[PDB]
Order: C-alpha cells, then sequence, then structure tokens
C-alpha cells in the first residue's frame, strides 16, 4: 500500500527535521534534547506500528505540554514563526509534524493504524509549538506579531 | 490523555464544516505554514530591508491561510474579508523583483540551489512555495479559493529566487551553474 | 522580466508542450526533485573546510537532479525520453568508497551526527519522498525506470554518507532506545 509508505516516510522526514534542530542546541544538558530525542525513538516506533500503539508517550506529551505551558505567558498574539534558530525549526519541524498528521489520518479511520497514532501526532505538533515559544523565551529572543 | 476535538483525525474550516485533517483545504493551509516556517528559519539567518519584506510575506501567507481555510462555497457576509484576496502584495513583490534585479548581473545559465547560507535557505524556501502553489491550485480550480491566492505563491517564487540571488551577491558568493 | 504570469491561473507546461494544472503528479514530481536539490544545497553550506571530494559529488549529484527534473517534465505517452545507466553507476561507486569505511552496523540510527550528517538525514527523506512521487510515473510508464534508480540508489548514498560525515566528525550519532 502506497499509503503506509507515504504515512513511514512524513514521519521519518519529521523524525529528521527534529535530528537536524538538535544541532541548533548549543548549550549541553537540555532536558528537551532529551525529549527530542525522545520523540524520534516514538517516531521509530509509530514507523513500524503504520508499516497496537501504547498511549503512554501521548501522556508523556500531555505532561510536557502543562511543564512549559505553566512557565510561559498566556498566549495573545498570533506569532509568526521566528524567535531564534531552535524556535524557527521547531515551528518547521511543527508543520512538517502536521503534514505526517494528515499522511496518517487516512489509515486511521480506515482501521489500518491504531487510532492512538493519529493522537499523538495531533498532540506532537502542540508540544513542538510550546517548546518553540519556551525556547524563544528562554533566549529572551520575542517572536515576530501578525500585522497587516 | 485529553479528548481533543482533533483526536479521530477531524478539523474545522473557518466557515463551521468538519472535514477529515486529509482534506484538501489542511493539505493547503498546511502546507502554506510550511512555507512560511522555511521562511522564518530563513530570517534566523540575517547575519535589512529585505528581512523586512520576508515578515511582511510571512504575514501575507498568514492572510492566504485564513483564505484557504474559508471555503467560498460556504464563505458568508462577514467572511468576506477572508475570502476577498487583493492584488496589492503580488504588485509588491513584482516592484521588488524589479528592484533587486535591477541590481543583479544579466541570467543565462541554470542556477543550482547555492550562493550562501541565507541565499540556500532562500533556495529551498522557493522549492517548498511552489508545493504551496500546487496544494492551493485545486482548490483554485474548483472556485473555493481567490485566484490571486495562487497568483501571489507564483510569483513569490520568482521573489524567493531573485533574493537568493541578490543574497548571494552581498556576500560575494558565487552560485554553483548546471553543468554537463 | 523572469516572470511571464502564464502560469497564474493554475496551469503550465510540461517539456512536451503540453498544458496541465500545476498539481498534475508530472509536476508533484519535479518539483519534489527540486526541493530535494535544494536540501543539498543547504547541506553543502554547512561544510566548513574546502576540497572535500562528497561536496564536488553533490554538486554534481544536484546537476543530475535537474536532469531528472527534466526527465520527468516529459512524460512519454505524450510523447523520445529515456534515462541514463550512468549516474546510478557512478552513485554506486561512491556508495561503496564510504560503505567500507563504515564500523558494521547493528542498530538502528537517529537522524543524528552533527550538522552536516543531519542535514543529511533530512535530505535523504526529502529524496524518498520523491521517490514515492516518482513511482506513479515510471508504473504507468509516463517514465523510465532509471530515473526511480536514481533517486532509490541516491537515497542510499545520502544515508551512508551522514554516516560518513558523522565518523569524520567523531560525533556519536543517536540509536534507538526502547
Ligand atoms: N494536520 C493539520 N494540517 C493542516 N492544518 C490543520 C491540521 N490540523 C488542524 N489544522 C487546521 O488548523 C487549525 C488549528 O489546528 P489544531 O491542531 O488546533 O486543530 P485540531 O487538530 O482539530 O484540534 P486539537 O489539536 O485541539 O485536537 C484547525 O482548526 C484546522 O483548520
Ligand atoms: N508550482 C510548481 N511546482 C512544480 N513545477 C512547476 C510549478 N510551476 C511550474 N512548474 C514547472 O516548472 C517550469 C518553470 O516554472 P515557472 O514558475 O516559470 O512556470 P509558470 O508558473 O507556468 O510560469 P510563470 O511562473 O512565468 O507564470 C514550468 O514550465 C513547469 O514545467
Ligand atoms: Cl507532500
Ligand atoms: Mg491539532
Ligand atoms: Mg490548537
Ligand atoms: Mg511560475
Ligand atoms: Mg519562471
Amino acid at each position: 500500500d502506497d499509503q503506509v509508505f507515504e504515512a513511514v516516510g512524513t514521519t521519518d522526514e519529521l523524525s529528521s527535521a527534529i535530528g537536524f534542530a538538535l544541532e541548533l542546541v548549543t548549550e549541553k544538558g537540555h532536558t528537551f534534547a532529551e525529549e527530542l530525542q525522545k520523540i524520534q525513538c516514538t517516531l521509530q516506533d509509530v514507523g513500524s506500528a503504520l508499516a497496537t500503539f501504547k498511549a503512554g508517550p501521548i501522556l508523556e506529551l500531555e505532561q510536557w505540554i502543562d511543564k512549559y505551558t505553566s512557565q510561559l505567558p498566556p498566549l495573545t498574539a498570533f506569532i509568526l514563526p521566528s524567535g531564534g534558530k531552535i524556535s524557527s525549526a521547531l515551528h518547521f519541524c511543527r508543520a512538517v509534524c502536521r503534514r505526517a498528521e494528515r499522511r496518517v489520518v487516512p489509515l486511521v479511520q480506515m482501521g489500518e493504524t491504531d487510532a492512538n497514532v493519529a493522537k499523538f501526532l495531533n498532540r506532537l505538533s502542540d508540544y513542538l509549538f510550546t517548546l518553540a515559544r519556551y525556547a524563544a523565551m528562554k533566549e529572551g529572543n520575542q517572536e515576530k506579531i501578525y500585522m497587516k
């Protein structure tokens, strides 16, 4: 099936975009770098699952999200993809992650893939978005804002 | 785990339709966000008027996104500002291109993606932009999206191409030329 | 003036002169191929030192990617378009060169290994996307099988070159962990 190869490929594409973003991290021992690396592993499991996906990593993502949200101001503006190297790269990862989601979706719904793979990808773009903001905040960057 | 509205693989348009995330509309808005993000990263390599231009373009790509997520077949009276995509930013890209073009050597051979970090990031952006044009086109040719969105993305890749060239020249980088 | 506006309505030309909508699978394959060449272009900028022979290789590969573009823009039924085996066989030689210098590998390598190596894993993914786009074209007999072969062998090249970059830099690449 072509749809499976497409979904696996786009998952790998995401993981490799994360791989490149990780290279932008200049200081050693950041916990989000650990997290991104764990996600990459999960993406490999996504890969073979597509080709039973437990809920744990979704929960993991949800607690990391909540951790970073509580450290950040409320979200009042619409931001443009920005805020420093890592941040921008994560915004790109977010876009690619959302593309992966769209590719997995028909596979679920056809019941060829565990529902949770979609949920994980859905939640991953929230993680990547949140992490981007968190990363920019910690560089004290200030992201660019929408203007007509 | 949370029960998020997107978890069963459906999302919403700005007109209230529920569609599988699979849908053309989301392929089209996703790919546009992808493009804007790529530009976001390219901006981070600015080492500048053209940096200002790239941001305005990101802002237009927001509008593009609002437009794509508002199918004309179901736009009502209050959504008219989203369904209406004015020509202005296109004329802008055109006059920007003329400006840069009048500062560049004449062009006759095929340029490979190259020219320094900013220039190469821009060539990648251009490629992503043309993918975004491919996603928008079927919405336009189905009457769901203003044709001006497509004009824009069409022109944008020529803008992004000529800026790449400009950046290369202002760094003293010669781009590679197609060989054989 | 570089823009004609003639594609402003969503249509464009194949190298046969046929007008098609821009979302036609021919354009999807050509574009994805451009995307790949652009990704290689960026990875090329991550090379610090002068005179790396792989850097010369990737640039030759960009040239072939243009040829792959043209071939794809010239679908066979509507025409006469053959893609020669040469750049494939050449890729195969370069692959052996790097492959033979590498540790035997039993792990699963996560996209990692430094900037170059990382950029090249991404390139590999985009190349694999380009393969997936070329596949329908070959199966309906619009494109020479060799074109798919080239991108396939190029996926292999980019993976193993990323391993090579990582090893030269002495940059440990990350492994799959359960
Ligand atoms: N995978 C996707 N690709 C492109 N666009 C999307 C995708 N998912 C959602 N969208 C669009 O972007 C908007 C914001 O995305 P969001 O992720 O918040 O929606 P969702 O996935 O339906 O909701 P939730 O993430 O809260 O479950 C959505 O209303 C939808 O129009
Ligand atoms: N968005 C696209 N994605 C992939 N391939 C394209 C795209 N647009 C055009 N092509 C192909 O690449 C060639 C050069 O593209 P170009 O953008 O100059 O064409 P166009 O959009 O038809 O014309 P113009 O841009 O001058 O209005 C075209 O002749 C066509 O074969
Ligand atoms: Cl795609
Ligand atoms: Mg979502
Ligand atoms: Mg949301
Ligand atoms: Mg064009
Ligand atoms: Mg042109």
